[PDB]
């Protein structure tokens, strides 16, 4: 808290103040710092948690909220990330997904739709990083002028940065070579801090906003559902997390868990127990416990990052904690320069947005279909979306064509040539093949689609000479075949 801080901590405070990091962020970080200095490692072992047996599901819900609720609703999209995994040096949300629209186009259109059809007061917010801000703003200025006019004052929330601290001392790392490396984002849990520190949460609450839907900017599936709001009104939920069933491909990703608090009586005469939901990511899991962490039957619920928050409760909670949300610290072990392994060893302190599930008395989780968690991880994914296996709804949502029957075309793309965006674009330079009526397409080696290519059933296009490009001709219809030169 007040100093009454250690020298290491004060040095952190000093560096942040000089930099001039937001005070809420300083308060939040320092509280983490103190924990770490008292021995907190952030580890969550299997002994400390129980699995969650069952949860309500979205599919049970039919009732839609009315317009008046939406009027009190804020959409916040996390827009910090770069497109780096796909070779894209820009905000990930600015990647073109379908029909020449970005993720951000779809979100902005969805919002406009809600504003047009339900509620002009529904608010839209972006959480940007320093890396993404200018580009996002320029994109709006061109394409969404209404957002642009309010960008600095209403839309944009800035992510904080926090100092890396040396492992032995907890004092700020120094890297004369590159001073930026001294800093890191804090990461996703920082949203609460940013919202509080900026004064935005207070502003939102005072204007009468009641709900926030928070989601990844890169999740196409994350769209406002009116059922969820009605459910929140009805059940009086303060924090709601959407989860999907954890599949094998998610076994290395964050799961739901529970703990219990037994409150002995305590002059009521009744011994009470409360369930507490929490999130556990792999960085919190001891090696000994990892195989269990990876048991998808046992921990079957995966956090989507679609979160619904009752804003006044969040504010009141932050206020009751010295203007913070005291999320559990994740204390990563790193080197100040990650790539250089002789750099000083550091702790990078982060929190998870999802981890807020533990902070509220009225928190729950709801099982949602996988369609609500639809990121683009690979150019193979992008291929499927750009294809006619997907259609755009009246309200600007992306959904599978009916003919798919809930099954996407499976796309296998050679990572020698298509891992990155420049490579991918080249493959589709003369058009995107029709994949709707296609179960699987595999592309091996260097290929270019023709215009008007239609793939049916299972198709492989293989070119085995890497000094060549195999070009499919216009009109090609390939059904249940392998094509090759």
């Amino acid at each position: 808290d007040m100093k009454s801080l250690s020298a290491a901590a004060q040095a952190c405070v000093k560096k942040m103040r000089d930099a001039k990091v937001n005070e809420a962020c300083i308060r939040t970080f320092i509280a983490q710092h103190v924990m770490v200095s008292k021995g907190e490692t952030g580890s969550i072992p299997d002994s400390a948690i129980m699995p969650v047996d069952s949860l309500d599901a979205l599919d049970s819900l039919t009732i839609e909220c009315d317009n008046a609720v939406l009027q009190s609703t804020v959409v916040l999209k996390l827009n910090g990330g770069l497109g780096t995994g796909m070779g894209l040096c820009d905000a990930k949300t600015l990647l073109e997904v379908k029909d020449g629209k970005t993720f951000l186009d779809f979100t902005a259109l969805q919002v406009q739709y809600l504003r047009q059809h339900c509620s002009e007061h529904l608010r839209f917010m972006l959480m940007d990083s320093f890396n993404t801000s200018a580009s996002t703003k320029s994109f709006l200025k061109a394409r969404y002028p209404w957002l642009y006019q309010v960008f600095d004052s209403e839309v944009e929330l800035m992510q904080n940065q926090v100092p890396k601290i040396l492992q032995d001392t907890l004092e700020p790392a120094a890297w004369a070579e590159n001073p930026a490396y001294e800093w890191a984002p804090p990461g996703l849990g920082d949203i609460y801090t940013a919202l509080y520190g900026s004064g935005k949460l207070q502003e939102l609450v005072e204007q009468g906003y009641r709900y926030m839907f928070v989601s990844n900017g890169d999740n196409l599936g994350a769209t406002i559902d009116k059922r969820v709001l009605a459910y929140m009104e009805k059940e009086k939920i303060d924090f709601l997390m959407e989860v999907c069933r954890r599949t094998e491909s998610d076994k290395k990703g964050g799961h739901l868990a529970r703990q219990t608090v037994y409150v002995k009586g305590k002059d009521g005469q009744p011994d009470a127990e409360k369930r507490v939901l929490l999130l556990r990511e792999s960085a919190q899991c001891p090696k000994a416990d990892m195989e269990s962490f990876q048991d998808i039957n046992k921990y079957s619920f995966f956090n989507t990052n679609n979160l619904w928050i009752r804003l006044p409760v969040l504010l009141e909670t932050m206020q009751e904690h010295g203007g913070t949300l005291p999320l559990p610290v994740i204390r990563n072990e790193k080197t100040v320069d990650s790539s250089n392994s002789a750099s000083p060893k550091v702790y990078q302190l982060e929190t998870a947005m999802g981890a807020a599930i533990a902070m509220f008395e009225s928190a729950s989780a709801i099982v949602v279909p996988r369609s609500r968690f639809a990121p683009v991880k690979t150019c193979a994914d992008l291929l499927a979306l750009r294809s006619d296996a997907y259609v755009v709804t009246d309200d600007f949502r992306l959904v599978l064509d009916d003919r798919c029957h809930g099954h996407p075309p499976v796309v296998d793309l050679d990572s020698a040539h298509y891992k990155m965006m420049n490579g991918f674009e080249k493959l589709v330079q003369h058009g995107v093949p029709s994949l709707v009526e296609c179960k699987r397409v595999t592309v091996k080696g260097l290929v270019q689609f023709g215009a008007g290519n239609v793939l049916t059933g299972t198709v492989t296009i293989e070119n085995t000479d890497s000094a060549s490009a195999f070009v499919i001709p216009d009109g090609a219809k390939l059904n249940d075949t392998t094509a090759s030169p």
